[PDB]
């Protein structure tokens, strides 16, 4: 997250860290046994880390649970990033409490202008590289589909939305992908892609979660 703020320990209780020996992606806990992340975060040997603040220090509220199964969306296209969503089933149910909690799925899609919270452990610089140890947060509005398409001609599908600031300076960045975009207590987006970070006219692009609620619910109900 570039131009954000320190969230505060365990204030984003649905945020998880995907670890394969090191943090590589965010995710969102949607029930005691399932996490939503980006399909581009797929890899073997994922350990889901819940209740994290400083990802380099064991602080006392963590739960580390291996993934038993990963399900990438059947229509994910890694060249276009269309349908950039995946489900991860935990080997065991997380113990839910105030600091490790699920996030509700949207019923309804969120409009341009809706304010959201984006969080992650990604790079905090737009030029240069600095990876924080603690969770960073950014409040950002959903942008109109027309401004999103004008920023990225020929690349925004009906399964994507932009959020952020066209003036730049505040955005998600490398290491934040797979993480949550929450609006009014609902998971509306997944950090997906963008052209660099925090650059003018290049806002972040997010997977539109509301389009996947039927697939998420059916997949969990069966797996
Ligand atoms: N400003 C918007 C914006 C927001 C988020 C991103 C972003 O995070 N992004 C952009 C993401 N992404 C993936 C792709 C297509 C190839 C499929 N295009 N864009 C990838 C992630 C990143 O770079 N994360 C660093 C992370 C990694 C995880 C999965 C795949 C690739 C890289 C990594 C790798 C190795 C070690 C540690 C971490 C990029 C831009
Ligand atoms: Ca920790």
């Amino acid at each position: 997250i570039v131009g954000g703020y320190t969230c505060g320990a365990n204030t984003v209780p649905y945020q998880v860290s995907l670890n394969s020996g090191y943090h590589f992606c965010g995710g969102s806990l949607i029930n005691s046994q399932w996490v939503v992340s980006a399909a581009h975060c797929y890899k073997s040997g994922i350990q889901v880390r819940l209740g994290e603040d400083n990802i380099n220090v064991v602080e006392g509220n963590e739960q580390f649970i291996s993934a038993s199964k990963s399900i990438v969306h059947p229509s994910y296209n890694s060249n276009t990033l269309n349908n950039d969503i995946m489900l991860i089933k935990l080997k065991s149910a997380a113990s839910l409490n105030s600091r490790v909690a699920s996030i509700s799925l949207p019923t309804s899609c969120a409009s341009a202008g809706t304010q959201c919270l984006i969080s992650g452990w990604g790079n905090t610089k737009s030029s240069g590289t600095s990876y924080p140890d603690v969770l960073k947060c950014l409040k950002a509005p959903i942008l109109s589909d027309s401004s999103c398409k004008s920023a990225y001609p020929g690349q925004i599908t009906s399964n994507m939305f932009c959020a952020g600031y066209l003036e730049g300076g505040k955005d998600s960045c490398q290491g934040d992908s797979g993480g949550p975009v929450v609006c009014s207590g609902k998971l509306q987006g997944i950090v997906s892609w963008g052209s660099g970070c925090a650059q003018k006219n290049k806002p972040g692009v997010y997977t539109k979660v509301c389009n996947y609620v039927s697939w998420i619910k059916q997949t969990i109900a069966s797996n």
